[PDB]
């Protein structure tokens, strides 16, 4: 029973594995064309002794993170351990194995998205992103005087088939996940597979259809089961009356009684409504998990909030090292010290700080993190907030 | 068919109306306890002609508001128009002559629970508060290595009757109100209703139990049809040990199987746990509304940011004046001015940024604000930020 | 195992039977007002020899009838066999007895509401009136603009407390009653329970309001689960504008998402609405059902169409005679005869023509009533019909 | 944003306006084969500016009369507003110059199936006819004794594959539609879809079979997720013994615990049984909807019922002229008029009338009707209803 980079011939039993472990599996042709985004030494297998139990890998992604900043990032993934071979620390081994190589090759940060939310923590991520799910019961829907784009003449937006639009699709989410928190570059094997779940599919999906305006797009299918409900896999708006004029358009969909999306808790859509509590949150989960693997390169490469003014602290990661961290127009410095410690937490935590989602001041009244000085919480808070609200790309 | 303040003889026909337009009505004998809160001219009715098709009442409120200031607040409440008389103006009619004379008393701020979400923001008052329902899966539930209070010795959480510690529970809440935006002031007739409900009732609700703690306590009872629900009716804590502290009580409810309860988006309890996901948001609406009376009272009243630096600019409220507004140290100075404005809202608007429940941005994003300065969004958001937390304190 | 009408030592053991049978037994102080409406020797028990086992009654009811005309009518109730002594003939026996006496007391009809459908027909009774439940989702009702009482000014309804004008409902029902097809006198001791009805129960029903208008009322209540359901208990107009009126109040109800009522067929409100869909047929089940005791009696007591010419014809019940049966000028006559049947039908049938509810056709197509002339088959479907719409009064 | 009657080119817009707007689309091929129902000129596009915003049209349909008499019907369907074009009044627009045309063409009548209850009114539309849905819980189902087809032998109903029997269901159908208000001849496109969607579907619906009479047809087939339901999607019978003869085979289901059916408020089953309740009604809704292009030509070229006598009247539709009204023998004379209107109705209202299945009373107690004689109404409800029950022949 151990462990190493798998070899071509260990592929066919690593996807047995995710059939088995995975019921929204993509297949093996799919899976075959995703691993053109995984580096080379990117996957570890265990066999037993014969047959792979185990399995872990990553992918080169770019994420966007506040200040517009863009950090090569180990996007984990297609992690399974057999059900035959549980509480065996195959899942330790493998994580242990991938973030040495991940550190080594000099990714700053590692993310994923979590199947449960008690697994990774011990591992060093902390969730980052937010999924909002907002349920609107759009016969009720009317937009509030002041939304833009209300006026007579015609509209901006456009009903297509999504399969039609896709150099736009792509030039518009492009435009998106450069300048927004959680935003991930989407490689073309991506939007191979986006485009081949926006068709029907027989006893599946039904056929999705697109929204298409200049700056923005929506895609949404009518749920397979509930033919009342529309479903908005993904809607991306780089400007507020790209957003408006969408909403606008969805609520439109006349058949509809409801229109759900799930989108991130800064969404202004309940706003554009007279009735704010037509957008019902009906669902909330964490979405990206971040690790950030080197404390100075993550903390000096993101961008920092300009109202708060100069401060200087020392911050303690429980494995991660001490810095001093002075943090001023909009920029930090992050070097070692071994100066008393005024903030001290895990590394999940600051993941969880990284992207400006969980404030400093709540994770502190958790005691996940610990400091004697209240102002210094008051400026982290400040600090760290984003001023993009922060987002989730894609789920990988 | 003409407006009034109420003479004793009308209050029958209130509790009538009353009755047959609220589910929840407290009823006669509690309502006249209620009464004591209604200042003299707090009240007006519409007669038909004869009997009472419409009424409206505000009651003498204190609000803390970030800063920990706390302002003499109008809580509009039994607001109702017979069905008999809907589609006739009567609300519109209400709703002047009460704001009218909650003007002319001296009211910076007037405030209310919305039936429904649509009615109220065209009469000035908008969304200050947010209520999350958490949801915990108790069964699941393990403490983070790092949440306070899980160390040898013994418990500071006692189990106890409700009935017979009102005293430290008014004491604990007294001292939660004061310290936290959105606190209320809690007089003796709604300490008397509270625990009236604490009782169990035949074919009604089962009875209520108490978690105490020096500086907390929850109040809680067993759902009456979900047996394995137990459903937390208040849980007040003035120190993140207290919090804490009961949620370990509370979770040590080995009978259940969920713990419910109505909180705000930044309770803690979620980083508490080594699963996060376990704490669900089950449910997200609007709670206090704002009808800010008298602009530069409110805002000069309020506390603000330290961490942004000294700005000034020029707001102005749909029909509430146009302000000079500079904001340094905390507070804010707020003079009349004809020149020209760099920031507009409605009225509404101004009432959901006040206690920091919502962002400047978001609303921006909305075109429920408009600047054409970005720089100035960016510090009104921070500027406007609450440090300690927004919560809502109790319906009315 | 004997048959007799109960003394008064067998009472307590009648409601035993009463209490066990029946889920919604009024309970014996309630039962033992409505012997007031039970004649003498209206009731047999059947005695196990001791205890009673089971037992039938008849009140005395006055029905009206097409044509304005009311008939003394038997109404049979408090009908039950022990679940101990089932499959032993005895309901057939208890019905016999009573039939006897009803015959020979002079009733032309009886009548009965049945727990299940498929027990009465072989006793001669067919159902004669039709419960349409309508579930309006009040919230999308808006008045058509031909709608009664939609223009400016007063309502001419008002939201009052049952128990405070029992007077003006007994006016208004008696009213009702007398004018439509169905209609039953109302005594006392009904007007008893049903206001005794309108209160709150601890554990049971909410509070019964009721909606006043000088030619109708409606009594409603919300429903004690779905707090945003009302449910009309009774409505009853004497004119269009009264039941318009009565109407635009309950879809004046704002709390709440959904009235419901059991009506009739023919209920206009659909129809008052632009959206006629909005008031949704939930339910439908057999009313009043119906057995003529006297066959040229109740025949020739009823109106008839005046709008269909002289006709004249043979018809046969299967064990109830044969008649010469003359119709001409909205009246019958109907004499003994020997003549070729020219219309044969069971006494059951008869009972389910009698008061418009079916028609003739319907109840050829399925061979319950033989025919070989089609346009015999138009004349009394024309004839039988009901210029008033038939509906049902209350259940007994 | 122009209209015109569409070009080729156009189609496959229309095609995807189709797919987007009906969740029951059949898709192009089928949609293709329509288009010959579709006569030159029948249909309607709005394009924007380029893309198909909106689209209409009508076919050349054959719809029954009350007198069994065939009238040529424009058939409104494949309606549509793109949801990025709501309330710009394109389907106000399509509908004033399809009627323009309809009317010029010569067409008495035209019909449509509504998506939602509120809309066609406005353009003069009225529901004529009304689904009836029963659900038969046949474990429990005993057939009466009077019941067609009961006796000794064999039994003249076939279970059979639909494919194999296309001709005979044909030559049924055609039987049915002549005799029967409400039918609609059905050419050999619509054949091809029904016995098309007669096949099992991969993911969708179960294979259908048949129940094959010499004078009647039931097509059913079992519900995909419901696997003790039996849905009948068509049952059509030409005599009495033949509808008998089928739901004797359908009860016959004993795999099955309910069957259900969308038939007429007239239907017969309930009466076949010695249980009428177990034919519950679980749902009603508006089928046709009718509006009367031409009143003289449509009043006149019905039949009325010969059982009320020759009377004269004067009718007002709203913007349709004024006639005098003269109906004796069964037929209708309808002429030019200024003298004073006895009846007055908005046009729609005519069209539910039109076929029997509303009443005029019902109607006049909405005030849809107004008339200040009570005798007329009588009369003009007899003279409309209908000898042959109303039916709903297909959707389209
Ligand atoms: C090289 O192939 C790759 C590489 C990376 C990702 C994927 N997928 C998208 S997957 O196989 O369908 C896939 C992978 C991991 C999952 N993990 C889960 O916890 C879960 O629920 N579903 C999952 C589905 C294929
Ligand atoms: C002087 O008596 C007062 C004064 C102030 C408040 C109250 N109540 C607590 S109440 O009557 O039960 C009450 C009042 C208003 C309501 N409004 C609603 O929209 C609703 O849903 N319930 C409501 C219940 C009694
Ligand atoms: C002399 O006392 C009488 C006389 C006549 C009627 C009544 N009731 C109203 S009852 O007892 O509650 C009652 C009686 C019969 C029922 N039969 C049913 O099939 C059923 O479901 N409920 C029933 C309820 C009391
Ligand atoms: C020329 O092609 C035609 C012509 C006429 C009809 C049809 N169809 C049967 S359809 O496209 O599937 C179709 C058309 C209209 C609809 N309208 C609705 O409100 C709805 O719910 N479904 C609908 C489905 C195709
Ligand atoms: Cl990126
Ligand atoms: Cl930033
Ligand atoms: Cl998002
Ligand atoms: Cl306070
Ligand atoms: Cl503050
Ligand atoms: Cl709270
Ligand atoms: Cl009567
Ligand atoms: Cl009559
Ligand atoms: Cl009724
Ligand atoms: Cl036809
Ligand atoms: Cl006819
Ligand atoms: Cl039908």
């Amino acid at each position: 029973v151990t462990l190493c980079s798998p070899t071509e011939d260990d592929w066919p039993g690593m996807f047995l594995l995710a059939a088995a472990s995975f019921t929204d599996f993509i297949g093996p042709e799919s899976a075959t064309a995703w691993r053109t985004l995984v580096p080379t030494d990117g996957a570890v297998v265990v066999r037993d002794g014969s047959e792979v139990v185990g399995m872990a890998l990553y992918m080169d992604l770019r994420l966007t993170v506040p200040g517009e900043v863009v950090l090569p990032t180990a996007g984990l993934s297609f992690v399974a351990v057999a059900p035959t071979h549980r509480r065996r620390g195959l899942l330790r081994a493998m994580c242990a194995e991938l973030h040495r190589r991940i550190a080594d090759s000099g990714y700053p940060v590692a993310a994923l998205h979590a199947s449960e939310g008690g697994i990774y923590g011990r591992f060093g991520y902390g969730p980052a992103t937010t999924l909002h799910e907002l349920t609107v019961d759009r016969r009720f829907a009317r937009f509030h005087a002041d939304a833009p784009g209300g006026g007579l003449g015609g509209s901006s937006v456009r009903l297509v088939r999504p399969t039609e639009h896709r150099g736009e699709f792509e030039a518009i989410y492009e435009r998106w996940r450069q300048q927004v928190p959680g935003g991930l570059l989407r490689p073309q094997v991506l939007w191979d597979e986006l485009l081949a779940e926006a068709k029907a599919a027989p006893g599946g999906d039904r056929e999705s259809f697109a929204l298409l305006h200049p700056d923005g797009y929506a895609l949404y299918r009518v749920d397979r089961t509930d033919l009342k409900l529309a479903r908005v896999s993904e809607l991306r708006a780089v400007t507020a009356d790209a957003h408006c004029a969408l909403w606008r358009a969805l609520i439109g969909l006349d058949s509809m009684e409801r229109i759900s999306i799930i989108t991130h808790p800064q969404d202004p859509l309940p706003h554009l409504l007279t009735d704010t509590r037509l957008a019902r949150t009906t669902w909330r989960q964490d979405g990206l998990w971040l690790r950030i693997m080197n404390v100075p390169a993550a903390l000096e490469a993101r961008g920092y909030a300009h109202e708060v003014g100069e401060f200087s602290t020392v911050l303690e990661v429980s494995d991660g090292g001490r810095f001093a961290l002075k943090i001023g127009d909009g920029r930090a410095r992050c070097t070692p010290t071994d100066a008393a410690a005024e903030i001290e937490m895990d590394r999940d935590v600051l993941g969880s700080l990284y992207l400006g989602a969980h404030r400093a001041s709540t994770l502190a009244a958790a005691n996940r993190l610990r400091t004697k000085d209240s102002q210094l919480l008051r400026r982290l808070d400040a600090a760290f907030a984003s001023d993009v609200p922060v987002q989730t790309a894609f789920e990988f």
